């Protein structure tokens, strides 16, 4: 009886919640827009950045010729464009260079949040997340250059990520969580993280 | 450059606006928060059993046989933002009588001021190792023979001891303000969906 209570309770703070959210979207939505444009004067300070971002949570996905392209990215943003707050929408974008053809300079993945999905999960959302899918992003790679090719000898690439959609039953992943880093840890913090570099 | 002095004033934007963010939360959940807790005390057991659901390596591993003891009278747990400051955070523990705790120390309230000057030799110590918080020592006074928190040779090691933390010695490696921010931040919000997940699992 009390658990009915508790249920019922329990459901407002799940709506507050998103009410936070939609707030804190409105609130950051500018201010990332402004740092964005001054980011951009920055030379290499995403490569940078993400360099001295964790290391278990980022570095350990990207290997030397990953981060050769990577070297190359001028821009990082992430958005929350939908009525939904929790879908997220990371941008990657990139200047010409040896490994990527100009069509795909552009790379944008949707991750949505998916009400079944996140339901259905037994798992703690902090240690395992179950709560996202995606569509696959296509990369068109210059001859010779294609990183995530699946041959024997072929380092793991951190670019088969844009592929993930998130729809196969698979609890053993870290796809996801890449993505919620990338949106809530090192997208807000990228600017701490790059004076960190700095010094030293 | 001058761009990084642009980067500069733009990270003071920030951080208003996350306190400002934060106080906004602040009013939002205050209310449900004691809606809730008002339901919870009525919950027999409702907190040793999500403390037990909660992740292993942030808060089981921490707590002694022993400690699960006086765990087991844990009636009410509470976390306030109540100063000007949304980022100083209140912990209330409060337990039953028991074989372990004095009456006078059945509630225990432990205080954590945001600490600016620690926080910016720390800054990019974000989610792996906080180095933000201060604290004084909260007095547990324990029936004879049954203080845990005791520095005798032999003595197992105590969860309790995190109550004596103050974050003021130079000292980067530590538990305790990580804790700290799990249990404000993880446990007491998401304690029900702890206990549930406890509770489909018999
Ligand atoms: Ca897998
Ligand atoms: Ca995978
Ligand atoms: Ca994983
Ligand atoms: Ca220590
Ligand atoms: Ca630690």
């Amino acid at each position: 009886t009390s658990l009915d209570e508790v249920a019922d309770i329990e459901l407002e703070f799940e709506k507050a919640d998103v009410e936070l959210l939609k707030h804190q979207v409105e609130l950051f939505n500018p201010l990332y827009e402004k740092r964005a444009m001054v980011l951009r004067k920055i030379p290499k300070f995403w490569p940078i950045a993400i360099e001295a971002a964790p290391s278990d949570e980022l570095s350990v996905y990207i290997s030397p010729e990953d981060a050769n392209v990577l070297e190359h990215l001028i821009d990082l943003r992430v958005y929350r464009p939908n009525e939904d707050p929790r879908d997220i929408k990371i941008v990657f974008e990139f200047e010409a260079n040896e490994y990527l053809e100009s069509n795909s300079l552009y790379l944008m993945k949707l991750f949505r949040y998916s009400s079944q999905k996140a339901e259905a999960s037994s798992s703690n959302i902090n240690k395992e997340p179950s709560q996202l899918i995606s569509e696959k992003v296509n990369i068109e790679w210059k001859k010779n250059k294609d990183l995530t090719r699946q041959t024997k000898g072929t380092a793991p690439s951190f670019f088969t990520w844009f592929s993930w959609t998130g729809k196969e039953n698979d609890i053993f992943e870290d796809e996801e969580e890449l993505a919620i880093f990338i949106a809530e840890d090192l997208y807000p913090n990228a600017v701490k993280y790059f004076t960190d570099a700095l010094q030293e």
